[PDB]
């Protein structure tokens, strides 16, 4: 990885030493990225609805998985699953239960920095996974994506800045997430998030990250282009929340 500092740095060498999930995947890949595209297609919101019991920016909020899946199996272009331990209290197990109840896609959300965690979201039944551009270099990077390809995954590969960015462009990166919080101060800051939102050019498929709370944000990043929103926090604590921005 990349010299990281504080908590990032911690996450990271936690990361390393994460032990392999050794079992067969039973189900077939699902394209997020794709299922995102048809959505758009077909005018319907696309909205990724993520399941983390803790994280850094909020209230710990307890909640069973399967339950919150199947709900948003209904309504949720995929599901966002976090399986960071530590800081936000996910793991293996609750991704291996949810994947087998549902059929959506699903990204496994976690601080990806070797194969192995590539491996294990594949035979825990992720369609898919999250690397993050400014803990890894654009050779870690452009490996675990090409390594991730090689499975029929695309990665949903998160940005933050101007830096992020041109890295992301240049290792040939067609799915990307911008964050508007950033991961190491945890501030949020959306002009900064529409400002790179408009340095991304229209054929890779662009999902927004965080800060969102009301429908017409929605609307207007919508109008942005974006092409689909990750939610967490609200919906963790009303899930219904979703038949709002839904609409």
């Amino acid at each position: 990885p990349r010299y990281l500092k504080g908590w990032l740095k911690d996450v990271v060498q936690l990361s390393l030493r994460r032990p392999s999930f050794r079992a067969s995947r039973q189900r077939p890949i699902i394209s997020l990225n794709e299922r995102i595209l048809e959505f758009n297609k077909r005018n319907i919101t696309a909205i990724i609805a993520e399941y983390k019991r803790k994280s850094p920016s909020g209230l710990d909020v307890e909640r069973d998985p399967i339950e919150y899946s199947k709900f948003m199996e209904r309504y949720a272009v995929g599901l966002s699953i976090l399986t960071e331990e530590k800081y936000f209290n996910g793991s293996y197990e609750t991704l291996r239960k949810i994947a087998s109840s549902v059929s959506i896609p699903i990204l496994m959300k976690d601080f990806i920095v070797k194969e192995s965690q590539i491996d294990d979201a594949y035979n825990l039944g992720a369609d898919t996974v999250l690397l993050i551009v400014k803990i890894l270099t654009e050779r870690e990077l452009e490996s675990l994506l090409e390594y991730a390809r090689s499975y029929g995954m695309e990665p949903l590969i998160e940005i933050n800045d101007e830096n992020d960015l041109d890295i992301a462009l240049r290792i040939g990166a067609r799915f990307i997430g911008i964050n508007s919080r950033d991961l190491e101060t945890l501030e949020i800051n959306k002009e900064n998030q529409r400002k790179l939102i408009s340095m991304i050019p229209s054929n890779v498929v662009k999902v927004a990250e965080s800060g969102i709370s009301e429908r017409n944000e929605i609307e207007e990043l919508r109008k942005l282009g974006v092409n689909a929103f990750l939610i967490g926090s609200s919906l963790m604590r009303n899930p219904e929340k979703i038949k709002e921005f839904i609409l």
